[PDB]
């Protein structure tokens, strides 16, 4: 089946999406069947917001970048452990935006959410596993999608 080849880098983001689908149904289940500071640190042209979404943005492009080098150079590192640190600041970005979400009906199973599962976890994986495996780190370059809003705070368009 050759599970070790593809199926173990998956499996981490499966096993992370089977887990928040498992939260939202208690949550749902709790809500029906049984008996803020964050949300202005990621506002919109606010200092905070603005600083924040700018510096996940950029953090973005240089993930993409790195990603883009290691396809090339494709047949640990200075680049891995950036690429660490940068998922750090990113799942910390992710718990923020978790305590500041106004309804996990649709956090859970947001865009955004997705593109984290299929990156973080990928990346812890292939960091233990010590292999050249790509995993969905390219769709960090779906982020770029708050190119025109960051330019809307910053006033220039």
């Amino acid at each position: 089946p050759g599970d070790r080849q593809w199926y173990s880098f998956l499996a981490s983001s499966l096993v992370t999406f089977g887990s928040g689908l498992v939260v939202i149904i208690i949550y749902r289940i709790v809500l029906w069947l049984c008996c803020d500071w964050a949300g202005e640190l990621i506002s919109g042209q606010t200092t905070t917001g603005r600083i924040l979404v700018g510096l996940v943005f950029l953090l973005s492009i240089a993930s993409l970048i790195i990603y883009f080098i290691d396809a090339s150079t494709n047949t640990s590192s200075t680049t891995q452990q950036v690429d660490l640190a940068f998922n750090v600041f990113f799942m910390i970005y992710f718990f923020i935006r978790f305590v500041a979400a106004n309804d996990k009906l649709w956090f859970w199973v947001e865009l955004f959410s997705f593109v984290d599962y299929f990156t973080i976890p990928p990346s812890f994986v292939a960091i233990y596993l010590d292999r050249n495996w790509l995993g969905l780190r390219f769709l960090r370059a779906l982020r770029l999608m708050s190119i025109p809003d960051i330019l809307t705070y910053l006033n220039v368009l």
